[PDB]
């Protein structure tokens, strides 16, 4: 049967070529989602990284300086691709390439490590200390031995020559000895200088200056001139050296008055000066995971910076201090850097306790600070240090005696001994001691000496102690409890000088001994440290989370650095032993990761969007299929032998080629637009495809439950959009899944899709993206679903919709033959002629009518030659075929030409066939002229002929029907009549209607025989005899009516009525007739003979109120029907008392089930908080007696932290077993790998490949190697898996099997455990300077000694602790403590596992070391109120969601009024209640008034609601009274405000999906504008944002309802945070500021909205006039002309005769025309017999309580009276309808098509009802398009039915083996076809034949169905 596929296919085809607007819409609209997700993906690009090592960060336990250089060095946290030099096992200094470095590296080379030098230097140093000695003249304490007193000796005082001297025989004095004495004197004589006496210089004899140093001998030798000239190669090449030489170049700026930039070039220099990191200086990866901190202004763009504080005046410090602290703070540019560090620099420390032992630990704590004030001290020391340099390089004495051993002749050695070197001579005179005391004039000083340098010093010295002295190290404050504290603290804050409170719990006042285990709490400011509340990242983010400032708070807040300084205070406490450790904190490495935020979009927009993208696609699909079936059509197709599975089947190929096509252009446009990289778009597109098919099949199971197309295509959206929902629930429980509850929610096609689209999102991240080969295997190695499996089950999904749609359509059908059960005397009459058989409906003629169909199995009898259809269905289904039945059986869009093609081919035939039938059009449907119109395009008329002519298409031998011409048009009947006859060919034609009428000209061969039993057979010659009436003002007539009953032996007005044929009594009154006609007042004569519709009759105060007494009865009776209305139906149920209560209930479920946003507990900071995870250790310096004790209190005996306490530590906690060392089994092939292999250190395992710029990765492909020959395991007792990573490279290891562990872990990337949060490296050895403190101050005093600069009260303050100054600068033994920082309470909890450690390993031999311990809690202290805004801003944000969810839930209410509205307007309801006399304010007033009271209910149940989860800001009690006002308010005034849309729609289920979208996005946008341009505090949108709320959106009730709700909710929390600061609040609603603006709007808006809708609203009296003069003519305008449907004045001139105006009644408007029931069932269809109540109470009229008087309208049927409206038929409704509208008495009735298809018993019974008004003396109007019915009812007004037949061109019809019609016919042509019957169209012959009837029957004259002004 594939011809039915074919065509069933062409012509879905063709209706669906021919709409273009859903064509274009099912390809455009889903591509625009995609393209907003193109603009997504270009908006978010991927940030891809490379290896990530992180340089060290020292602590304040491993000394001031290595502290103080990590935190200058590490203030970006620089990624080093290569490993930093402290990753290495046993180094711990990255500061190794610094300048600085390198130069001392030099000066150890070449200075300390000379050849011997240091003895050289040493043997110099004691000469200079004994010429020292010997220059003192120490008064008379000398050897005497020389006359060398004092005063550069007394040689001439005391000698020889002394006095009369002659001692030496002939000695003189200056008086030319000739004999010289020398015996007692070390060393021509005459008066004048320069003679022979006076040769020598100075002295020529003694040059030694030794001269045995005058005491004890020891003789000075030249040991200072042989190591001179010895340092000068050395001393070069150090100077030369490049380390030296870049130390000049870089210094030159630094120590100037230059400072290009101020700080960043100062930093430039400063980090080559101190750090020298390689590279080019590191890089930092930033943090983009704003929503993790709940940052909506970094997201925004808000600033997010606290308010400055105060100036503050100028406190305790200095004036350059407070001048130094405001120019920081006011710079914009260094206000945040100053802000982070003012705490740290100038801040105070607060400990509650103020114990003995509290005060013993921060005294300990203290030791960096007493170290800082040591620098500060020996700073201080220059200001009376100085003053001593300047004056030794002024004259002294020192400096005299050098001068004078230069100003010696020659010198000595003028040029030197090292001459050349590089170095004058002169530079020990000038530049050394330029121009003596001071330069003569400027730059004349050589422009470098000693002052040169001086000044310069000088300067940098006082400079620094400046800006030393802005600092504050007592930091220490104690109070004496927690409440005291954070109350000090909470002022510091205020003015930024709060570093932390130390808060000792456990712990008394009085307490002095410490317990073994102490607890301390760190208390920070919250914007300062991590939340305590969260402990991970959420969602996973591949990247080291190693910004330095957004998300290493424990750094530069403080938090580590007094965390390290009370830990080790509290161990110094305890052991009271020196174990001096420090702490280098290593972050761990990372790999090459690439950052995608897209993904993300991906994960959760992809499923929606594809969802949204085919909505209205799905929903006309289902507007199709209830299409077929709501109009009849599906069962024309089952008769005409379609398989019920066929359709379907086609509808099949129909929409699949659809979406086949849109989805390849969706695989394109997403290839094509980058959405996917490295996807296969053929994988892609089969995914999409089977989502399609699975979508296709919800359509069909969808379209079995509806009825209605209308409603069906409203509601499949709504349902295939909810039934994705599912899907979003599971995704936030995507753990509790376990593949099998996942498989059992993903029956639904989205969530499936949903869990396919997430896989392919996770092979996304990677670079394989659902290619063939992983299809079925689940990334997640550990889940059994895959994706492959998803789709299996998305196309299971879709058989299991597709037999189940069937077995419905099977089982519950609209109206047709159901198998329920779960199955998966009869003859023929003639055979020619348009046979009709005419009975009443429902006595037997239906059944035989269905058992001649062939769908009642035949029963003893024969349809036609076959045999019988039982037998032979297939035969007799070709020929027994064209069924036509009552309804019209035709297609929305076909044209006529296609459905003849169609019908012609669907029964047999061929293209070709089809083709020549349609050709042979038998004229009709516009001939060949109207092929290309449409089939709605034809008028009624032309429908039902081109219907019945579709029973011709095919040959058919029998054509039964139904009705042929039921309801049509008079020149439409003539039509189809001639059609029919046209098309005869001998067929066994059957029609059975009840319109005799119709059988009257074109039935021929007439068989009234479906009676029940066949009682008649009613042949038309048979039929005629079962006599012949008389047709003819002046009111004598009924003398002359005795005259023609005598002559030939029902009367009424206007009107005369009157074998055994009697042709000469007949013949005698026609003549008296005609004769007397003249005299008598009659126009026109006539004769009436039986009728046909006969023949089957054979078988069968005032009572009327007026004035006010009506409005109030009005709005009773419209009151009372709307009640009824509302109890029948069930729907308006759902839709008003549940719905909005459901929505409100889960939106309040969302808002109870968010955690609060401002908790912030406190934390224990322990490692296992984390649960399972992976610890590493290190033994390094395995020599070392206390490094292997701690590696021992680490490892077993205590272990990690301190889970383990032998006491008990946690009860959440427990400490198991330990398991023995185990190095876990490797593949053979790895070792294999590892040994035949060369592995050097610097490359000692194989490399993971990341990303390669066009295969982007989220994290590199490892290979097997990756760090290779894992280590021993142990499972430590606290449940953790201890790591040995002894003599192993501890950075490759990491940062190589990362991926492998967190592979595991990201099964949903929602809440990892990345299994492996830090470690422990005991060892890193700290080179220090071998100074040792009490040399160098040996040294000093020396230096000071050998020229007096002494000192001060400064100078020894600042010596007395030089050793402990030495010791504390460096620690030598440190151990590093390696974190992963991606957990955010990481490095602390390391920390506090470190401390614990040192404490443990310092202990005595006694105090076992398993009970001491130290356990560090962060509680952050309470928040501010700028942060409480951020905190209200979050909850008023959710608050804000729950308000549009409400906003939502209750605008469906009034969009139920709104249905009811339309749904009354549109059937004419309502002009019919205003045609009987209510008023439109009238109307509109008590609608009103019901609505209200309806939203009333609805929201007194909603505040019950409310009230029942007891939130205080909209339940408490002066809230309460608010939220009752808004909810009330709103709907009063939003009623209004949608019942124009009444007036605007005409379906009721479209306007539902319409008005409910409408108010979604009007209350969403209302809410979330105002609502969000708040936030930006610092803007020029606020005046916008004001623009938006005063003025522009409060129009709207949604917005002042939601805006309310909100306000509400912000005025509590602000209530709520000034009551926790104790401020109170007023919180007062209704305060016109609050709530009370929006409570006015709602007032005023309603009464505008209201009279908006107001303002939208803008004749004989006993002869029945049939208004159909012109059936072209528009009469259905002239009667709402003459209703209030029409207010055209483009009419003729009438008047309702009590008042005349241009619209008649238009003067009174007041029961006139009270009836007006047209070709519409004005019926509310939910109400039972309360229509003639409703009609009567005060509708027409108040009749005073007479409604049980008046039970006469219901005459026409009592049985259906009490039953529902819409229960009973048609018939019924219209007989109601008909009763209702005459039920007022009025003088005038309107009659529109008096009767429609109804049984002709109940016909007569209305036309009996009529004809008794109109006697009654009621005048009645009346119109039809059957016209059939005029006669015998109507009177004779007419647009005179005598008198019409005999003006209009017509004539009398008269009618009579084979060779007997002979006779007949000569005898007929003598007076003036088909065998036994001859029709012969034509008065004095009439009768002259009539008398020779026997030498030759009935006659009736023209009828009006006969020449009906055909024109
Ligand atoms: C104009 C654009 C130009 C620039 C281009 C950028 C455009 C691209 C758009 C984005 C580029 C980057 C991609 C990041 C977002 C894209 C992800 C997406 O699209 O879907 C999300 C939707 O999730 C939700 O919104 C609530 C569910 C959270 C459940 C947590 C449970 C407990 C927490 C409850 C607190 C909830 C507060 C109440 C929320 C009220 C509703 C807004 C599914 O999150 P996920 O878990 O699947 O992924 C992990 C992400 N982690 C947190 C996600 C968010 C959004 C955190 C927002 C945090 C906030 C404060 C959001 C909104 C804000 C609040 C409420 C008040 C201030 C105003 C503001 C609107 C800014
Ligand atoms: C400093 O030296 C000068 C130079 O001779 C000399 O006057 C004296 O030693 C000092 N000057 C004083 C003390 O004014
Ligand atoms: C090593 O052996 C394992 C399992 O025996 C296998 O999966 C892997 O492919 C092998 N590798 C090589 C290089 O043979
Ligand atoms: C050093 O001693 C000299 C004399 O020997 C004296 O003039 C000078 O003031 C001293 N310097 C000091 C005490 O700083
Ligand atoms: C901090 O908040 C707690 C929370 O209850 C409160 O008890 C305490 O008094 C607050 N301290 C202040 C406001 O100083
Ligand atoms: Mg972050």
């Amino acid at each position: 049967f594939v011809r039915q596929i074919q065509l069933l296919l062409w012509k879905n085809w063709t209706l669906r070529k021919r709409q273009k607007i859903r064509f274009v819409v099912e390809l455009v609209w889903p591509l625009s989602l995609f393209l907003v997700l193109i603009w997504l993906r270009n908006a978010n690009p991927l940030y891809s990284h490379h290896e990530c090592h992180f340089p060290n960060k020292a602590m304040p336990s491993a000394g001031m300086l290595p502290w103080l250089q990590g935190i200058f060095c590490n203030v970006n946290n620089p990624c080093f691709q290569s490993p930093t030099p402290g990753e290495s096992p046993g180094i711990v200094s990255n500061y190794n390439n610094s300048i600085l470095a390198r130069v001392y590296r030099d000066f150890q080379e070449l200075l300390m490590n000379a050849p011997e030098s240091q003895h050289l230097g040493r043997i110099w140093t004691e000469l200079h200390i004994l010429s020292q000695f010997m220059d003192t003249l120490r008064t008379h304490p000398e050897r005497i031995a020389g006359r060398g007193i004092r005063i550069r000796d007394i040689l001439k005082d005391e000698e020889t020559l002394t006095l009369f001297l002659i001692k030496n025989i002939g000695l003189s004095d200056s008086v030319v000895y000739l004999l010289i004495n020398s015996q007692v004197r070390p060393e021509l004589q005459w008066i004048e200088d320069t003679l022979y006496a006076n040769v020598d210089f100075f002295k020529l004899f003694r040059v030694l200056p030794t001269l045995l140093d005058s005491r004890s001998q020891g003789i000075n030798l030249r040991s200072w001139g042989g190591i001179l000239s010895d340092m000068s190669p050395r001393i070069q090449e150090f100077i030369h050296r490049p380390s030296m030489q870049d130390l000049l170049w870089v210094t030159r700026p630094l120590m100037q008055n230059g400072g290009p930039e101020t700080f960043t070039k100062l930093m430039g220099i400063l980090s080559d000066l101190l750090c020298g990191y390689p590279e080019g200086g590191g890089s930092r990866v930033l943090s983009f995971n704003w929503y993790e901190d709940n940052n909506y202004k970094a997201f925004l763009g808000i600033d997010s910076t606290r308010k400055d504080p105060i100036y503050s005046y100028d406190r305790r410090t200095t004036s350059f201090c407070n001048a130094l602290i405001q120019s920081l703070e006011s710079n914009p540019l260094t206000k945040i850097a100053w802000r982070a560090a003012k705490p740290l620099l100038m801040g105070k420390i607060l400990y509650t306790p103020d114990s003995p032992a509290a005060r013993r630990i921060l005294k300990n704590a203290n030791s960096t600070f007493e170290e800082l004030e040591h620098v500060r001290k020996l700073v201080k020391a220059w200001e009376e240090v100085g003053p001593q340099i300047w004056y030794f390089f002024d004259n002294s004495t020192q400096m005299n005696m050098i001068r004078d051993t230069l100003g010696n002749p020659t010198v000595k050695d003028f040029l030197n001994r090292q001459l050349g070197e590089e170095g004058i001579t002169a530079e020990a005179i000038l530049n050394f001691l330029y121009k003596g005391p001071r330069e003569s004039q400027a730059d004349d000083m050589a422009n470098f000496d000693w002052r040169d340098i001086f000044n310069i010093t000088d300067r940098t010295l006082r400079l620094v102690n400046q800006y030393l002295e802005c600092l504050v190290l007592d930091k220490f404050e104690s109070y004496n409890d927690e409440t005291q504290l954070t109350q000090r603290a909470l002022s510091l804050l205020e003015e930024n000088m709060f570093w932390a409170g130390v808060v000792f719990p456990d712990m008394y006042p009085w307490t002095s001994s410490l317990p073994p285990h102490v607890k301390y709490k760190i208390r920070m400011d919250i914007d300062v440290v991590e939340k305590t509340n969260k402990i991970k990242d959420r969602y996973w983010d591949s990247g080291p989370r190693a910004d330095p400032v957004e998300d290493f708070r424990y750094i530069w807040g403080g938090f580590a650095y007094l965390q390290d300084m009370v830990e080790q205070g509290i161990t110094r406490s305890q052991v009271q032993a020196e174990a001096p450790v420090g702490i280098y904190l290593q972050q761990m490495p990372y790999p090459c990761f690439v950052d995608d935020s897209f993904m993300i979009i991906l994960n959760r927009c992809f499923p929606i969007f594809m969802v949204l993208a085919w909505i209205y696609s799905v929903s006309m699909t289902v507007k199709s299929i209830v299409l077929e079936k709501e109009l009849r059509l599906k069962e024309t197709l089952k008769n005409q032998g379609v398989s019920n599975a066929v359709i379907w089947c086609t509808w099949f190929l129909d929409s699949f080629s659809i979406m086949s096509m849109s989805i390849f252009l969706l695989t394109i446009f997403i290839m094509h637009g980058r959405i996917l990289h490295y996807s296969d778009p053929f994988i892609l597109f089969l995914f999409l495809l089977a989502f399609s098919t699975a979508t296709i099949m919800l359509c069909f199971l969808l379209s079995t439950f509806f009825s209605k197309a209308s409603l069906a295509a409203a509601c499949s959206g709504v349902i295939y959009f909810t039934l994705y929902l599912p899907h979003i629930l599971c995704f936030a429980w995507q753990d509790r899944m376990t593949a099998e509850l996942k498989k059992a929610v993903s029956l639904l096609s989205p969530v499936a899709f949903g869990f396919g689209t997430e896989y392919l999102v996770r092979f996304e991240e990677q670079g394989l993206g659902l290619q063939w080969s992983n299809i079925g295997n689940s990334p997640t190695e550990g889940d059994e679903f895959s994706f492959l499996l998803s789709m299996q089950m998305m196309l299971l999904d879709a058989a299991v919709y597709g037999l189940l749609a069937w077995y419905l359509d099977q089982v519950f059908p609209g109206d047709y033959g159901t198998p329920l059960p779960w199955y998966f005397l009869n003859i023929t009459f003639y055979e020619n002629q348009i046979t009709a058989f005419l009975g009443h409906n429902g006595a037997g003629k239906t059944t035989t009518l269905s058992i001649l169909t062939g769908l009642l199995p035949p029963t003893s009898g024969t349809v036609l030659v076959g045999g019988r259809d039982i037998e032979t269905s297939l035969d007799a289904v070709r020929q027994s075929l064209g069924m036509c039945p009552q309804h019209n059986i035709l297609f929305h869009h076909l044209t006529v030409a296609e459905h003849m093609l169609f019908y012609a081919q669907l029964k047999g035939k061929s293209q070709e066939e089809a083709q020549l039938e349609m050709e042979a059009m038998l004229e009709d449907t516009g001939l060949h002229h109207k092929r290309n119109e449409e089939a709605q395009d034809l008028s009624g008329g032309m429908q039902r002929k081109l219907s019945v002519a579709i029973a011709f298409v095919g040959d058919a031998k029998v054509v039964i029907l139904d009705e042929p011409t039921s309801g049509v048009d008079p020149y439409s009947r003539r039509s189809i009549w001639d059609l029919l006859l046209k098309y005869r060919s001998g067929r066994t034609i059957i029609m059975s209607t009840h319109h005799m009428d119709e059988a009257d000209l074109l039935g021929d061969r007439i068989a009234i025989i479906a009676q029940g039993r066949l009682y008649c057979s009613g042949t038309p010659l048979f039929l005629k005899n079962c006599g012949l009436y008389l047709t003819l003002l002046d009111g004598d007539v009924n003398e002359l009516m005795d005259v023609v009953l005598h002559h030939v032996p029902e009367c009424i007005g206007q009107e005369l009525i009157f074998k055994n044929f009697k042709h000469r009594a007949y013949a005698s009154l026609f003549r008296e007739l005609e004769e007397t006609l003249a005299d008598l007042g009659l126009s026109s004569f006539g004769i009436s003979d039986t009728p046909l519709e006969e023949i089957f009759l054979k078988v069968t105060g005032p009572q009327l109120n007026t004035g006010t007494q009506l409005v109030l009865q009005h709005v009773q009776a419209l009151l009372v029907k709307r009640f009824q209305h509302t109890i029948r139906s069930h729907k308006d149920f759902l839709a008003q008392i549940v719905l909005p209560a459901t929505f409100v209930f889960l939106a309040l479920m969302l808002s109870i089930v968010i955690p609060p946003f401002g908790e912030y507990p406190a934390l224990t900071l322990h490692p296992w908080i984390y649960g399972q995870q992976y610890t590493f250790f290190s033994m390094d310096e395995p020599g070392s007696e206390q490094f292997t004790v701690l590696a021992d209190v680490l490892l077993n005996k205590p272990g990690f932290g301190n889970r383990c306490l032998k006491e008990g530590w946690l009860p959440e906690y427990p400490c198991g077993n330990s398991t023995p060392w185990k190095t876990p089994s490797v593949s053979p092939n790895i070792t294999q790998l590892f040994q035949k292999q060369k592995w050097t250190q610097v490359n000692p395992s194989p490399s993971c490949r990341c990303s390669t710029r066009e295969k982007l990765t989220m994290l590199p492909e490892c290979p097997e190697g990756a760090g290779g020959l894992p280590p021993p395991q142990r499972t430590q007792r606290s449940t953790e898996i201890l790591q040995d990573l002894t003599d192993r490279n501890i950075s490759d290891f990491l940062v190589k099997t990362y991926p492998a562990l967190i592979r595991s872990s990201l099964k949903s990337k929602f809440w990892v455990n990345e299994q492996r949060y830090g470690g422990i490296s005991i060892g890193g050895k700290l080179p220090v300077v071998p100074i040792t403190g009490e040399a160098l101050v040996g040294f000093l005093s020396d230096l000071g000694r050998i020229m007096n600069v002494s000192g001060g009260p400064i100078t020894r303050e600042a010596s007395k602790e030089i050793p402990d100054f030495l010791k504390h600068l460096e620690t030598e033994d440190n151990i590093k403590v390696w974190f992963n920082n991606k957990g955010w309470h990481a490095l602390v909890s390391f920390l506090n596992v470190a401390h614990n450690a040192i404490l443990r390993a310092s202990l005595p031999k006694d105090r076992s070391p398993e009970e001491y311990g130290i356990t560090v809690i962060s509680q952050p202290l309470n928040l501010t109120k700028e942060q409480l805004s951020e905190i209200t801003v979050l909850t008023t944000s959710v608050d804000a969601v729950v308000a549009i969810c409400v906003i939502f839930s209750m605008s469906f209410v009034p969009a139920s009024f709104v249905l009811y509205l339309i749904q009354e307007r549109v059937n004419k309801s309502k002009h019919l209640q205003f045609i009987s006399g209510v008023s439109p304010t009238t109307y509109w007033v008590t609608n009103f008034l019901w609505d209200i009271m309806n939203y009333s209910v609805s929201a007194g149940l909603v505040v019950g609601i409310f009230i029942g989860f007891q939130k205080k800001a909209y339940t408490s009690p002066e809230n309460l009274p608010a939220l009752v006002a808004l909810l009330l308010l709103y709907g009063w005034a939003v009623i209004p405000m949608m019942y124009p849309a009444s007036f605007l729609f005409d379906v009721p289920s479209t306007a539902y999906v319409a008005l409910s979208c409408a108010n979604l996005f009007i209350g969403i946008n209302s809410s979330a504008i105002t609502f969000i341009l708040e936030l930006f505090e610092n803007n020029r949108t606020l005046l916008r944002f004001n623009a938006v709320l005063r003025k522009l959106l409060i129009v709207f009730p949604h917005f002042c309802l939601g805006r309310g709700l909100i306000d509400l909710a912000l005025s509590q929390a602000v209530t709520d945070v000034y009551a926790r600061f104790g401020e109170e609040h007023s919180a007062n609603p209704f305060h016109w500021d609050l709530i009370g603006k929006n409570l006015f709007a709602m007032v005023v808006e309603g009464v505008v909205y209201f009279l908006l809708t107001l303002l939208v609203q803008r004749v004989r009296p006993g002869e029945c006039f049939g208004l159909l003069g012109v059936n072209g003519a528009g009469k259905t305008t002239t009667f709402k002309m003459l209703t209030g449907d029409t207010t055209v004045t483009s009419g003729d001139a009438t008047v309702a005769g009590k008042s005349i105006l241009t619209n008649i009644s238009e003067v009174h408007q007041n029961m006139g025309y009270c009836p007006q029931f047209d070709a519409i069932d004005e019926l509310l269809t939910g109400r039972e017999h309360l229509y003639l109540y409703a009609r009567l109470r005060g509708v027409p009229a108040e009749e005073i309580e007479k409604v049980a008087n008046w039970s006469i309208k219901s005459l026409g049927l009592t049985v259906y009276a009490d039953c529902l409206a819409g229960t009973y038929s048609g018939g019924n409704k219209r007989k109601l309808s008909t009763a209702i509208a005459l039920i007022g008495c009025p003088p005038l009735v309107l009659l529109d098509e008096p009767t429609t298809g109804m049984d002709p018993q109940a016909r007569r019974m209305l036309w009996n009802v009529i004809v008794s008004i109109i006697r009654e003396g009621r005048a009645v109007v009346l119109t039809s398009h059957s016209m059939e019915e005029c006669e015998a009812l109507c009177t004779r007004l007419a647009i005179t039915i005598q008198h019409l037949k005999s003006k209009f061109g017509d004539g009398y019809i008269v009618t009579m083996l084979l060779p007997d019609l002979n006779p007949v016919e000569q005898f007929f042509q003598g007076n003036f076809r088909h065998y036994n019957m001859l029709q012969f169209q034509v008065a004095r012959i009439f009768q002259l034949l009539l008398s020779h009837k026997d030498s030759l029957y009935s006659v009736t004259q023209t009828t009006l169905d006969q020449v009906f002004v055909n024109f």
